[PDB]
């Protein structure tokens, strides 16, 4: 058997850098409540890849 020396099955998890008001988010303001994380690892400015 292989018990494994891992910590958790979830490694790629996101969160909401906002709040939940009027049944709508303030960070992304998605349509549903259980929507997929909005705060993704991205940025406008950065060393473009060549
Ligand atoms: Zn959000």
């Amino acid at each position: 058997g292989s018990s494994g020396s891992s910590g958790n099955p979830h490694l790629l998890v996101k969160y909401h850098s906002g709040f939940f008001v009027d049944g709508k988010f303030l960070c992304c303001q998605q349509s549903c409540k259980a929507a997929p994380g909005c705060t993704l690892w991205e940025a406008y400015s950065g060393p473009s890849s060549g």
